[PDB]
């Protein structure tokens, strides 16, 4: 009884992910966001202890539910005769992260530290959680503004997260690692890697660094904005073209640049003017 369960407002956003919507569960006015998918639309299917087969982000989104706030979390979900409709939080005000860089350019490296440093906490989760996201950007990041705290969104290209090679991508080409373009073979944390830093260097430089597939495969960057070198150097170590040249998680976070991360509040404070 999907109607009778959530107020439908406006549509807020259509794309590869299907049409969402702003939403309030009339149980207790809690502010959500309804998205529905096409069934001729999926790309990938997956399924659940139960029988029902189901869109694989479902599956990725119940294993990272956890009440972790860096992860969007899944309510519930409705099967329609042709389509699927996800109930999900949604936070307010809230703005997608790509359109925050739109609108102030490259951002301040104090913001982008601790946004970044958000991003790879909920990465983490996600494969703790067993579930590889292979689509990180900016465009599937939100920003809870009055909180100052990132959120992912947008598991429709993810996948369990395994330790064999990966032979099949769905992910945004440009965001994709040298060895997939080359070979279309990749392993998974090393993939995230190298897309954390395609998202590090849009952060702070106001735009993606490659948009051709030999820029990838040659793998030089360029900086058009001033910005540190130890930053550079985050960077240009995430975008190594070896996969096996790439830090892990554990070094990026020990990193220098990453050191003294604001707390998610004072970032609101200092530059959401939140
Ligand atoms: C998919 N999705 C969106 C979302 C909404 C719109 C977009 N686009 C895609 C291109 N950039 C502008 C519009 C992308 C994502 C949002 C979303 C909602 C509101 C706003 C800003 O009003 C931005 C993104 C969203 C939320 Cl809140 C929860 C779960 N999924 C969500």
């Amino acid at each position: 009884p999907l109607e009778s369960q959530y107020q439908v407002g406006p549509l807020l956003g259509s794309g590869g992910f299907g049409s969402v919507y702003s939403g309030i569960r009339v149980s207790d006015n809690l502010p959500v966001a309804i998205k529905h998918v096409e069934k001729d639309r999926i790309s990938d299917w997956g399924e659940l202890p139960n029988g029902t087969r189901v869109p694989m982000e479902v599956v990725l989104l119940k294993k990272v539910s956890s009440g972790f706030s860096g992860v969007i979390r899944l309510l519930d979900w409705f099967e329609r005769p042709d389509s699927f409709v996800l109930i999900l939080e949604r936070p307010e005000p809230v703005q997608d992260l790509f359109d925050f860089i739109t609108e102030r350019g490259a951002l301040q490296e104090e913001l982008a530290r601790s946004f970044f440093w958000q991003v790879l906490e909920a990465v983490r989760h996600c494969h703790n959680c067993g579930v590889l996201h292979r689509d990180i950007k900016d465009e599937n990041i939100l920003i809870d503004l009055n909180r100052g705290e990132l959120k992912l969104i947008d598991f429709g290209s993810g996948a369990l997260l395994k330790d064999t090679v990966y032979t099949d991508f769905d992910g945004t080409r440009v965001y994709s690692p040298p060895e997939w373009i080359r070979y279309h073979r990749y392993h998974g944390r090393s993939a995230a890697v190298w897309s954390l830093g395609i998202l590090l260097y849009d952060m702070v430089c106001g735009d993606i660094p490659f948009e051709h597939d030999e820029e990838i495969i040659r793998g030089q960057v360029f900086f058009r904005q001033r910005v540190s070198s130890e930053c550079q150097h985050l960077i240009r170590w995430c975008l190594a073209l070896r996969p096996s040249d790439r830090p892990t998680f554990e070094e990026i976070q020990n990193h220098p640049w990453m050191q003294d991360v604001l707390l998610p509040q004072e970032t609101a404070e200092i530059h959401l003017h939140s």
